[PDB]
């Protein structure tokens, strides 16, 4: 009866910190070829999405791409959709910057001839209030999932259509991605998706089905590029799904310029389907994704999935502590830095999604996009005073202690061994403790056996002057894997300050638990330098007992495969050029140092492998009554 309306879209995104060779790629393998095709076939509407970022690496590296866009936008193939400039996922930033964020991609989105009316929801990440951002920045309608309707009680039956929704008296139009085109397009031969479409059809004109995706699932995925175009898929899918019909192909303007949205709808916090499994906690993900198995496995996934339930995407701050740490901190800068222009461009950079959280595989376990958001945090913050402050900023409700002067920002945490949890460097924009612990992922346990070995997971925290009590025969690879004996219990366990001039004194009444519990107490005094920072050690046990105490100092050495050693020194040096650079620990008395990579477990389609978040340095003194020692780590 009557044709149904197809929306085809395409999000393009490459995260601020990617290798120049990776935006390379994906314009050779993907943006481009796909635009070259779309220009072959006049009748094929196409809305696209830009990252800021990747529009500004096109305008520098290859003009003449936008020159076709332009021409493409001018001669009706395409509409262009926009979002944050720097990809962030809205709900998780100040309404404040999401203006701000929206603009500069609407400007640049008017630079090539279009004036977006359509916002690409990053992560498709919904919160009832971003109705109120969206139609600040003058949006019309936001892209979203069919699943943000399921989870609100429609039917996947009633989700052909687009909804209006409302919050605080302001309303926006909502459009569903459906989940199938999303698993047919490009991935299953051209017919699947003619087929799917014509069953569609309807006696309501105004049916439409919506299909917008990663435009790098068209080329860049691995696998893809010979599929789509040695093989020829787009070229035929152009082709017809122009010539066909029973579909009427159109943008989401030219839908809403001759159908008015189905009615009224009001969306729960989600993302797409997929994201309901990453965002849980470890334990529960494996839980959700048996759950899903065995339904599918029952052949009733079908008929129950509106009725399946996840995580949501802020819950990655749960799961993540390190990237909570690091979306506070910024959160904290941009409102110190809101009416500086020059700085606060550098937090709207930060914010760009991620290397806050963690899907199947990179994110925030790539240690490139983190340095990334950290590199911009703390250039946006240079531009304030220094000043010392107490506060409560991951609000795990225990104050941490900020303390800085001209060249560094370090944040201390008095209640988890009094270490310090970040050593920004003004001069450099490193932190130097951005790394993480080593933690079980639901998809872990095939694992090949060269890895198994090296695999061990972390019961510690990872942080800088984390006072370890170890057997003078206690071996590194004991300690590197998670076997050896942690005699003290000042690791994970609080400590009592006081603020000094420019520093704090931390110390801690606890005990070397052995054979029997020897109460034992760790001093340790905390200044920062021009140059780093010096930390005046004086251990003290209640009763002999010989021991080795160790100083740990975990750093965000990147560029540097490092592997497990051991040896004698008094003062050592560390470079590591496209990382944390060059750095120097002195110590007033020799020690032994135990030295190895953080090794962390990541999945491709190339088996298992590993990425190195950092390496940890162990200063081992020892010690049978008494001990005083310094330490200095010094910015070459
Ligand atoms: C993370 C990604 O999730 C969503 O993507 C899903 C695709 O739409 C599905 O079709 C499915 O793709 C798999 C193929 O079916 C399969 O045959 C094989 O080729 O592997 C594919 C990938 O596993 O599953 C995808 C989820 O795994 C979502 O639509 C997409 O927008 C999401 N991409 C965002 C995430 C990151 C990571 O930070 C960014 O790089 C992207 O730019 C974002 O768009
Ligand atoms: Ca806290």
């Amino acid at each position: 009866m009557e044709r149904i309306n197809f929306i085809f879209g395409i999000h393009n995104h490459q995260p601020l910190g990617n290798f120049g060779w990776v935006f390379e790629e994906a314009y050779n393998r993907s943006y481009r070829p796909f635009m070259e095709i779309l220009e072959e076939f006049p009748e094929m509407k196409v809305n696209v999405h830009f990252s800021g970022p990747l529009l500004e690496w096109i305008e520098e590296n290859k003009p003449d791409y936008l020159d076709l866009l332009r021409s493409l936008i001018k001669r009706g193939q395409l509409e262009i959709v926009v979002a944050g400039f720097y990809e962030p996922v809205l709900a998780a930033i100040p309404k404040e910057d999401r203006l701000v964020q929206i603009e500069m991609l609407k400007d640049y989105a008017r630079k090539l001839g279009y004036d977006a009316k359509g916002v690409w929801l990053t992560e498709r990440v919904w919160q009832p209030e971003l109705v109120k951002s969206l139609r600040e920045a003058g949006i019309e309608y936001v892209v979203v999932d069919d699943y943000h309707f399921m989870s609100a009680g429609l039917s996947k039956e009633e989700l052909f259509w687009p909804y209006y929704t409302e919050d605080g008296g302001e309303v926006i139009t909502v459009f569903p991605i459906d989940e199938k085109l999303r698993y047919l397009i490009p991935f299953r031969p051209v017919k699947k998706t003619i087929e799917y479409l014509e069953s569609l059809t309807s006696d309501d004109p105004s049916k439409v089905a919506v299909f917008h995706d990663d435009g790098e699932k068209f080329g860049v995925w691995p696998g893809t590029y010979e599929w789509v175009y040695e093989k020829g898929w787009l070229r035929e899918f152009f082709d017809a799904i122009t010539s066909n019909e029973k579909i009427n192909l159109m943008t989401y303007s030219e839908y809403l310029s001759k159908f008015t949205p189905r009615g009224l709808v009001y969306l729960p916090i989600a993302s797409y389907f997929e994201m309901s499994e990453w965002s849980l906690p470890a334990k529960q993900a494996k839980l959700f994704v048996e759950f899903v198995e065995q339904l599918k496995e029952e052949g009733k996934f079908e008929k129950y999935r509106v009725f399946v339930r996840g995580g949501i995407w802020k819950n990655f701050f749960f799961k993540y502590p390190e990237s909570n740490f690091m979306h506070k901190r910024m959160l904290m800068v941009s409102k110190a830095v809101r009416d500086n222009p020059e700085a606060r461009k550098y937090i709207l950079k930060a914010q760009c999604n991620d290397a806050y959280w963690h899907g199947v595989f990179g994110g925030i376990y790539l240690p490139h996009l983190r340095r990334t958001v950290w590199e911009n945090i703390i250039k946006a913050q240079r531009y304030l005073k220094p000043e010392n402050k107490i506060l409560d900023v991951d609000f795990d409700g225990r104050a941490e202690i900020m303390v800085e002067n001209d060249g560094f920002i370090a944040t201390i945490k008095p209640h988890y061994g009094g270490s310090i949890f970040e050593l920004s460097s003004k001069r450099k924009a490193v932190n130097y403790n951005d790394v993480l612990p080593r933690r079980w992922e639901h998809y872990h346990e095939q694992i090949p056996e060269e890895i198994r070995r090296e695999l061990a997971y972390d019961w510690q925290l990872r942080a800088i002057l984390q006072d370890h009590f170890i057997k003078p025969e206690e071996t590194l690879d004991n300690y590197r894997l998670v076997k050896y004996h942690e005699l003290g219990d000042f690791v994970n366990q609080p400590y009592e300050y006081e603020m000094i001039e420019n520093g704090v004194k931390l110390w801690r009444e606890g005990g070397v638990y052995a054979e029997e519990k020897i109460p034992a107490r760790v001093e340790k005094k905390i200044e920062l330098t021009e140059d780093g920072f010096i930390a005046k050690y004086r251990v003290l046990l209640e009763k002999p007992y010989k021991a080795l105490f160790g100083v740990e100092i975990n750093l965000a050495v990147h560029s540097v495969m490092e592997k497990p050693e051991e040896f004698e020194a008094k003062e050592f040096e560390v470079n590591d050029p496209y990382g944390i650079g060059k750095v120097r620990i002195e110590l007033d008395k020799a020690a032994k140092v135990w030295k190895f990579p953080i090794k962390t477990l990541s999945q491709s389609e190339a088996g298992w492998d590993f990425i190195q978040q950092g390496v940890s340095y162990t200063m081992l003194f020892p010690i049978e009554k008494e001990l005083e020692f310094t330490v200095r780590f010094r910015e070459l």
